[PDB]
């Protein structure tokens, strides 16, 4: 399993990609912030579920959309991107 497939199988891509902006985080643009700094990964995915704080986007994310595991891989892709 991968969470690159795992985040075109859902609806992250929407607005994501793995390398461009447009409502969401570029995944890769994640990896070329944070870039290791991992200290949350459950207040990350609760980002996932619960919107963003505004950071590249004054417009956070729709929260909702699954339970806090299938997020939490996409989770960690984030924070892991390359
Ligand atoms: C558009 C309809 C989105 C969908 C669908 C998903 N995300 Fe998203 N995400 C979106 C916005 C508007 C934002 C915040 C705006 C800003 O630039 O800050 C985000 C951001 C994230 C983040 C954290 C980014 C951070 O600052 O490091 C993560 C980890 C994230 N989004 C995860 C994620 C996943 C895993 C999705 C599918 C399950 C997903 N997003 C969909 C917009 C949208």
């Amino acid at each position: 399993e991968d969470p690159e497939v795992l985040f075109k199988n859902k609806g992250c891509v929407a607005c994501h990609a793995i390398d461009t902006k447009m409502v969401g985080p570029a995944y890769k643009d994640v990896a070329a912030k944070f870039a290791g700094q991992a200290g949350a990964e459950a207040e990350l995915a609760q980002r996932i579920k619960n919107g963003s704080q505004g950071v590249w986007g004054p417009i956070p994310m729709p929260p909702n959309a699954v339970s806090d595991d299938e997020a939490q891989t996409l989770a960690k892709w984030v924070l892991s991107q390359k």
